[PDB]
């Protein structure tokens, strides 16, 4: 289920973080303009960039903590507030996060592993709602 999925993902953290982020960037190539020097590079070129692995892991580490602190796939409002106020997230909108969770859910459904994809979809929708309530446009 959702709780065990967190453990599954944390158990192969680097690989899942990179695969899911790349799935997002490839499903929605427009989203690359939020990042520096990701344009014009294949997945393997991105994975070999300095910062890329470090960044993707730090994002994914926090996403798993937010999922782990949720009850019934409802994230804590305080976690949403932290995500809204981060300087690195200024100018983002909830649409950026909705697209990330669309890509994550699609990746889980296409995977050979048995993820609770509908719970991740609900979690993403509840996170989007919490981000709005916390002030994200
Ligand atoms: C629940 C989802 C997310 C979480 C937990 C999260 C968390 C984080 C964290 C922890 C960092 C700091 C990384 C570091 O300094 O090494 C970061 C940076 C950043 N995030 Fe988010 N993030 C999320 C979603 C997104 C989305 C959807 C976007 C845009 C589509 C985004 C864009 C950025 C950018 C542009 C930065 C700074 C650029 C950089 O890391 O060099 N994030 N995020
Ligand atoms: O910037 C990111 C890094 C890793 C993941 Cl999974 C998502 C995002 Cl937006």
């Amino acid at each position: 289920g959702f709780k065990q999925d967190i453990a599954t993902l944390r158990g192969d953290l680097r690989t899942y973080a990179q695969d899911i982020f790349l799935a997002f960037l490839n499903k929605y190539p427009d989203e690359k303009r939020n990042f520096k020097n990701y344009v014009g590079k294949s997945d393997q070129e991105l994975k070999s960039m300095a910062k890329f692995g470090d960044h993707t892991e730090k994002v994914f580490n926090l996403m798993m903590e937010v999922a782990d602190r949720a009850t019934d796939c409802v994230p804590l409002a305080s976690d949403a507030s932290t995500l809204v106020q981060m300087k690195q997230h200024s100018g983002l909108t909830t649409g950026n996060f909705e697209k990330l969770f669309v890509a994550l859910v699609e990746y889980m459904r296409a995977s050979g592993q048995s993820f609770d994809s509908q719970s991740w979809d609900r979690f993403g929708k509840n996170l989007v709602s919490a981000l709005s309530s916390a002030g994200m446009k």
